[PDB]
């Protein structure tokens, strides 16, 4: 337990239970990147390759390295009938070229393969260019170092673990990706550019709490995904890297985070991947990332689903999210719905077709109701419930509970630790028929820490001078708590 | 938990997932081939809400399909031809109910039970007239509250 | 091992699991009565089988109509096969369980053989398995063994 150390545990920690996990978020830690690299020890300026493909008669070949001296070798004519044909084979040409090149450069290292010639740079020396000459249109000997134009230019064979970059055609519009070679199966597969950081720092990301079978609990971390694509500019890091997270929600089979003025969602059907599968080809199951801004300046704090929509609330503006067709990264829209003000100390509560939230004022608090007008299409208003009573509830509200079977709302506060304020209502045919404000009271020196309701029961935790106690409160009718009583003692 | 029928496809309910078979054929939950993607494939999605819910009943009503839980009610729709990539589920209401009696449908209304402290209440599910896409609930045992 | 075509003045080498490599040299064209009959693929396959029999006494070799079959003995797993040819891999080519594309499929194979097709790097597709039929000389999709 170090992620949950703070000084005000009431405005720092949040708990949300989506999917089959219980997430814990501390909105004070700053996310940081990992400290691991890509392929370890793979120099890009140390090896070269020369292809070998066929031969002809009466041709001359020349090879040079780093603009140095060039060797020469001449193929024979066809006058003979038993020695000329054996000399046109590629392997003999490669052997002769190796023998010639050994003497010229006594510092490098040459080796012969199955259709290729390998050159090794000595210690601290970088190969920058190779020049070759052939009689035909570059279809006998062709050099390649780290780059090709199209797929059809790939070499026939290479040593295991070689990496090549594909630029692509000039006319078309595409991206750059890296390919690696396999020796056992003689195929090619996409990989990641060497020298790139891949991962997150796990100990600065939301944890989770799980229950075992014996009843005990455990606190652990989560396993996120890693990079499987090209370089930084093609596949940049997400936005929530040097900031703080505020809330976690769920929408359209995709997990979502909130941070700053940005909205981040993962891939479809995968709840722990924020990176695309490949850069070579686009898809419709890639993570989404957008931004929203208003001149009034706002920070997203709460996400609330309501009336077959999703709403994002800030301290001065409320936004509405929608899409035009299938939700993709290029078809998401954000707009402005309302302009009402609110506070950021209590999560809004939802009962029936209404949402209740608090709004502080000079010395007393107020409670408003969020509903939808009937006749008009897609308009939202906010009505004040504490209109006649304006000097009743003190400042410092920190909880809003309720129940949908008895039609009442409970409100705690910090001004008085021995009172509970109660609101009673009843609706019929869209017109209100009752609204009453009152409160209960307990002994003088007491503090009510929590009061929540499940069904038709209220659970209360009270701290008196001696210690802490837990109590029940039911709503039975024509019944007694214990079996042997004359009536219900109060 | 339940079996239903919709858009010439058989379906089941389990946990928080909705599972539907292929078109035409009813006893197949596996695609024909992986090489090519078709428009008649089994569908599988998931739904979750912070209040925590488990799907228990499926009710067709008012040219729509409704999935009910013990605290939340969902609405199923689509944008175009119903495929595995264009299916949408969302929240429509937040009433409460019990899981001991199947809802009954008569005319343009649905009746369901809702237990309480020591007695039971019966409610009626209708649609507001003047407004579009607004479901509401009303209590019929208002005056006789202990019967 | 595929067999296709032949040329003059070329050398062929074959190795198994990084072991010893046999050699065979094709004749030149100076003669005009014996050279043409020594370029047929079947003769090359027979000669290669004869050479390979002595090199590896544990394995089993058999000659087919356009292919050469190698059978491993008891508890031994074949992991790598290497070949050499003068041309750009258009005379002898080895295949074990995988091919890049459809056009790389062998001409013929014993009945019941299964091959895995990975696919092109740039394209976006999926991996599938194909089986061979001797009677009709066609290919059909199937299911990976051990599932």
């Amino acid at each position: 337990v170090e992620y949950v150390t703070s000084s005000n545990p009431r405005d720092d920690i949040r708990v949300v239970t989506v999917a089959d996990y219980t997430f814990v978020v501390n909105r004070k830690v700053v996310v940081k990147g990992g400290s691991e690299k890509s392929h370890p020890g793979y120099n890009r300026k140390a090896r070269a390759l020369i292809n070998l493909r066929g031969g002809q008669y009466g041709r001359t070949l020349k090879v040079g390295i780093n603009g140095g001296v060039k060797v020469s070798h001449k193929l024979p004519a066809g006058n003979d009938a038993e020695n000329d044909p054996p000399k046109v084979d590629a392997q003999a040409i490669g052997a002769a070229m190796r023998d010639l090149l050994v003497q010229a450069y006594p510092d490098f290292t040459f080796d012969l393969g199955s259709g290729f010639l390998l050159i090794t740079a000595p210690s601290g020396t970088d190969i920058n260019s190779v020049e070759t000459e052939d009689g035909y249109a570059n279809q006998l000997i062709s050099p390649v170092l780290d780059t090709v134009q199209t797929i059809s230019k790939l070499p026939l064979a290479a040593p295991n673990g070689y990496i090549i970059k594909i630029q692509g055609e000039t006319n078309s519009s595409a991206d750059e990706y890296y390919v690696m070679y396999d020796s056992n199966t003689k195929t090619w597969k996409e990989t990641v550019e060497p020298g790139v950081i891949t991962g997150f720092d796990v100990t600065t990301m939301p944890h989770a709490l799980i229950r075992q079978s014996d009843g005990s609990f455990e606190f652990k971390t989560l396993d996120w995904s890693k990079r499987g694509s090209g370089n930084d500019d093609t596949n940049p890091m997400p936005s929530f890297v040097d900031a703080t997270i505020n809330d976690v929600f769920f929408y359209r089979n995709r997990l979502g985070f909130l941070s700053g003025e940005n909205v981040i969602m993962s891939r479809s059907a995968s709840y722990f991947a924020f990176f695309p599968k490949s850069v070579a080809t686009l898809s419709d199951a890639d993570p989404i990332d957008v931004a929203v801004s208003h001149p009034r300046i706002s920070i997203l704090k709460y996400a609330v689903p309501f009336s077959e929509q999703l709403l994002l609330w800030s301290d001065e503006v409320q936004f509405v999210m929608t899409s035009s067709g299938v939700l993709t990264s290029k078809s998401i829209q954000l707009d402005v719905g309302s302009e009402f003000a609110l506070g950021d100390t209590a999560r809004p509560f939802a009962v029936g077709r209404s949402v209740f939230f608090s709004a502080p004022r000079g010395s007393f608090t107020s409670i408003k109701r969020y509903f939808a007008v009937a006749d008009v299409s897609d308009v939202k208003d906010a009505d004040d419930t504490t209109g006649h009573v304006l000097s009743y509830i003190p400042n410092g509200v920190f909880d809003i509970q309720g129940t949908g079977t008895e039609n009442y709302i409970c409100v705690n506060s910090t001004g008085a630790y021995n009172r509970i304020y109660i609101y009673k209502f009843l609706f019929k045919d869209g017109v209100q028929l009752q609204a009453s404000w009152s409160h209960w009271e307990f002994p003088k020196d007491d503090k009510i820490l929590a009061s929540a309701s499940i069904g038709s029961t209220m659970f209360i935790v009270r701290q008196h001078q001696g210690g802490v106690d837990i109590e029940h409160l039911k709503f039975i009718k024509e019944a007694t708590d214990f079996p042997s009583e004359p009536y219900r003692l109060h």
